[PDB]
């Protein structure tokens, strides 16, 4: 049937989690989301001539490193790693969130990519080509977004997938 992919938002409270994840599947930018609801979304979509389906984690609540959330975490297929431009702590967090998933996945190599969001508003404080170097150096795609304009939203959960079934060729 139809091929189904495991995707999970993770990074800092207040980057835009919840807002690309809801402006993917309803098209709309949520000003005020309940930054305390975590929940799967399921959106269907055809990226590369694929049909598949997407079945998207977007986190929340209590950094906690039980063996059930370390096995949560663990179904996740490929990791969308979220900052905000103009929020240089949660850029810097990044290298926490990919060591973990690099730990529960027991692997150097995770499918991965790295989402700088907030792109429309114009006092950033990370540079694009910061981002760009760090995704470099840990060899996954960097992709800029907005979920206020939807700007790069698409772009960003479908290179996803694709990391994910380039990672399955193996
Ligand atoms: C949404 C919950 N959350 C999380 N915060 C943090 O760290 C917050 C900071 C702030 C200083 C102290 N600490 C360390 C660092 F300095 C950054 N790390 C998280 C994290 F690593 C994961 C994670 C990812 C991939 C995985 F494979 C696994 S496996 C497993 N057991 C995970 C766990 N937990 C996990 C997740 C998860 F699971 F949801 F994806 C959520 C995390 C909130 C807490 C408040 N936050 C914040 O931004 O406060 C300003 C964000
Ligand atoms: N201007 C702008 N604001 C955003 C963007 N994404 C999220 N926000 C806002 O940032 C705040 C927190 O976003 P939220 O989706 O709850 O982030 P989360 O905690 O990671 O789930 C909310 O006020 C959102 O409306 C964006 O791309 N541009
Ligand atoms: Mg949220």
């Amino acid at each position: 049937g139809m091929t189904e992919y495991k995707l999970v938002v993770v990074g800092a409270d207040g980057v835009g989690k919840s807002a690309l994840t809801i402006q993917l599947i309803q098209n709309h930018f949520v000003d005020e989301y309940d930054p305390t609801i975590e929940d799967s979304y399921r959106k269907q979509v055809v990226i590369d001539g694929e049909t598949c389906l997407l079945d998207i984690l977007d986190t929340a609540g209590q950094e906690e490193y039980s063996a059930m959330r370390d096995q949560y975490m663990r179904t996740g297929e490929g990791f969308l790693c979220v900052f905000a431009i103009n929020n240089t702590k949660s850029f810097e967090d990044i290298h926490h969130y990919r060591e973990q998933i690099k730990r529960v996945k027991d692997s150097e190599d995770v499918p991965m990519v790295l989402v700088g969001n907030k792109s429309d508003l114009p006092s950033r404080t990370v540079d694009t080509k910061q981002a760009q170097d760090l995704a470099r150096s840990y060899g996954i795609p960097f992709i800029e977004t907005s979920a206020k304009t939807r700007q790069g939203v698409d772009d960003a959960f479908y290179t996803l997938v694709r990391e994910i079934r380039k990672h399955k060729e193996k």
